[PDB]
């Protein structure tokens, strides 16, 4: 996160770190045992780890569980981005309480001018890098449709839309991917992609969850 704040310790308790070895994507808890991440997050090996705030210490409300089935949206092209969806199933069910919480799903999609928070342990630079080890907050708008496709001209399709500052310094950026963007108590969004980090006229692309309820709603009941 460019321009953001420190969250405070478990504020975010939806928030999830995977892990391979290394802090590599973020992610969402939706449930006791399924995590919504980002397709091109997609590996083996992942631990999910849960209760995270700094990603370096243990701080006493982690729970560290290994994922069982990861499942990437049937349509996923990684050329263009399109569908940049997966789900995590969990070994185990996390143990939910105060600081480790799941996020609702949306019943409508959120609409151009809602006020959204994006979190993640991503660089915090937009020339040069710099990692924290605590978990970052960013408060963005969505953007209108109009102004995203005029930022992007032939690149945003109907499963994605634009959330942040065209005057820039303010973005999601490297190892913020898979992370929630959350408008009104509801996940909205999947940090997705961009041109750099926080740059003029370039602000991040989130995938569209709200169009993937009834994808992900089958595919938690059947596994
Ligand atoms: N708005 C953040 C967009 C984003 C997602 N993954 C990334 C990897 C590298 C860089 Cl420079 C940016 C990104
Ligand atoms: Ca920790």
């Amino acid at each position: 996160i460019v321009g953001g704040y420190t969250c405070g310790a478990n504020t975010v308790p939806y928030q999830v770190s995977l892990n391979s070895g290394y802090h590599f994507c973020g992610g969402s808890l939706i449930n006791s045992q399924w995590v919504v991440s980002a397709a091109h997050c997609y590996k083996s090996g992942i631990q999910v780890r849960l209760g995270e705030d700094n990603i370096n210490v243990v701080e006493g409300n982690e729970q560290f569980i290994s994922a069982s089935k990861s499942i990437v949206h049937p349509s996923y092209n990684s050329n263009t981005l399109n569908n940049d969806i997966m789900l995590i199933k969990l070994k185990s069910a996390a143990s939910l309480n105060s600081r480790v919480a799941s996020i609702s799903l949306p019943t409508s999609c959120a609409s151009a001018g809602t006020q959204c928070l994006i979190s993640g342990w991503g660089n915090t630079k937009s020339s040069g890098t710099s990692y924290p080890d605590v978990l970052k907050c960013l408060k963005a708008p969505i953007l209108s449709d109009s102004s995203c496709k005029s930022a992007y001209p032939g690149q945003i399709t109907s499963n994605m839309f634009c959330a942040g500052y065209l005057e820039g310094g303010k973005d999601s950026c490297q190892g913020d991917s898979g992370g929630p963007v959350v408008c009104s108590g509801k996940l909205q969004g999947i940090v997705s992609w961009g041109s750099g980090c926080a740059q003029k006229n370039k602000p991040g692309v989130y995938t569209k969850v709200c169009n993937y309820v009834s994808w992900i709603k089958q595919t938690i009941a059947s596994n």
